[PDB]
């Protein structure tokens, strides 16, 4: 079972998944997550937090080039930072999200609380059935 899983981001591109603006994330090499699993979204430096999540609706695999002509326009960071992501490997995954849902932001003292080596994924963690009880009894909304 994979229905959980969490994701971590740079703050920009983080806010830009949990607000709708970015509705395609680009990932190279990463472990698939069964359809509509709820992606967590960690913004990593300097708010270092779950701010959201979004559900994964569709995974596309495909080249490198054509992967940008056709949802780079969604995934929100520019074609440089595309391929400087890419760099080595004409390969790409596309998470294609939807429903994307802000949160009070879930601080990273109380994701150890919750699992207590905690660390941002460099992909993606699963979360044990626990833990997504856990984390969704924090969940409130944005003030």
């Amino acid at each position: 079972d994979r229905k959980e899983a969490v994701i971590s981001l740079w703050p920009e591109f983080a806010k830009a998944i949990v607000s709708g603006k970015k509705t395609v994330e680009f990932r190279r090499r990463i472990p698939l997550p069964a359809l509509s699993a709820r992606i967590w979204i960690y913004a990593t430096r300097p708010v270092k937090s779950v701010i959201g999540f979004a559900y994964l609706e569709a995974i596309v695999q495909g080249d490198v080039n054509t992967l940008w002509s056709r949802y780079g326009r969604e995934a929100f960071l520019s074609e440089q930072q595309y391929r400087d992501y890419f760099e080595g490997t004409e390969k790409a995954t596309a998470f294609l999200l939807r429903d994307h849902q802000p949160i009070r932001p879930i601080n990273l003292d109380q994701l150890k609380e919750i699992r207590a080596n905690f660390q941002p994924p460099q992909s993606l963690t699963w979360l044990r059935k626990e833990e997504t009880q856990k984390l969704v009894s924090l969940t409130s909304q944005v003030e």
